[PDB]
């Protein structure tokens, strides 16, 4: 098998190479002017990464094409054979740095909280996440075999997928936001009103840009622009690692398209389980626009 099993670390199932990567990651030192992009997988990481990097380049799109987003925004825990690790990439990254992770809080380098690093967190509704992830598993060959949609959806509801439970991830980081600087966004809000969300990000990172530059960012962070941009669309990675003919990384970009995959039986079982897991939480997600 080329698709190795998940390895559990402190309760969290992880890609095996990412588990190994936690070793060198232990020596990682955060700076006070770092910013961390944190998400459960498939919730808009790449989207918000492109947004934050354009802001960092003061809107200059030629600066944003300097390299693929994975090299401009180092992925902390990342590693795979014949690809440079997130830690190796990080050492050539100039400050102020943007950093990406999907780690639950129980694996997050303590340095990031100690240093009070600003967090941009993005949450997305669980149903869209699930569908997105199922397809991602097929094209991104470091994951184990996804199986049928039905058996993947059952694993997703118990957290037996890479990075574990969606339900715990979005709650723990929601709770963290009351004691650490976290801007907590929803993919759906960004779909609804991208300009509004970008203005929130701007206020959060303490920058100012003219209306015209903001409007130029909305354009270049749209699904369509990001899909054809080879610096955001992951098409330059080796086909041994991601195969786009199986499923593109920039797949649909919709809120609400889970309706086209979930059967009615799956939906009813998912809803009942979801109300149990999310009962004590004050988060309200939108499943569609
Ligand atoms: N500019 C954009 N607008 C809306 N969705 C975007 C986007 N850029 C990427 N995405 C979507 O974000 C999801 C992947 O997120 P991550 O970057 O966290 O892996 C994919 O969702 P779909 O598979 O629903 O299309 C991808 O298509
Ligand atoms: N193989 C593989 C990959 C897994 C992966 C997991 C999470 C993520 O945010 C990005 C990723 O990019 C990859 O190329």
């Amino acid at each position: 098998t080329s698709r190795p099993p998940l390895e559990y670390v402190k309760g969290v199932p992880l890609i095996k190479y990412f588990a190994e990567a936690l070793g060198p990651l232990q020596s990682f030192q955060a700076r006070p002017d770092d910013l961390l992009i944190s998400t459960y997988p498939k919730s808009g990481t790449t989207w918000v990464s492109q947004i934050l990097d354009m802001i960092y380049q003061g809107g200059d799109l030629e600066k944003c094409h300097r390299a693929p987003i994975f090299m401009r925004v180092p992925f902390l825990e990342f590693k795979a054979p014949g690809i440079p690790s997130g830690m190796e990439t990080l050492k050539d990254t100039p400050a102020p740095r943007l950093l990406k992770t999907h780690l639950p809080l129980a694996l997050l380098p303590q340095t990031l909280l100690d240093q009070k690093v600003k967090v941009v967190y993005v949450a997305r509704n669980a149903k869209d996440v699930a569908v997105s992830y199922y397809h991602f598993y097929h094209m991104a060959k470091v994951h184990p075999e996804p199986g049928t949609w039905d058996s993947f959806l059952e694993k997703f509801m118990v957290g037996e997928v890479s990075y574990g439970s969606w339900y715990q991830h979005v709650q723990e980081w929601w709770e963290l936001s009351r004691t650490h600087p976290v801007l907590y966004l929803f993919y759906e809000d960004m779909k609804e009103n991208p300009k509004r969300e970008i203005q929130k990000i701007l206020e959060f990172v303490g920058h100012s840009l003219p209306e015209e530059t903001v409007d130029f960012m909305v354009q270049h962070t749209s699904f369509k622009e990001m899909k054809k941009n080879p610096m955001t669309n992951y098409t330059t990675v080796p086909q041994e690692f991601m195969d786009h003919s199986i499923s593109p990384f920039m797949r649909k970009g919709m809120a609400g398209d889970w309706k086209t995959t979930f059967t009615v039986a799956q939906n009813e079982r998912f809803d009942a389980d979801y109300a149990e897991k999310m009962a004590g939480c004050s988060l309200s997600f939108r499943s569609e626009l």
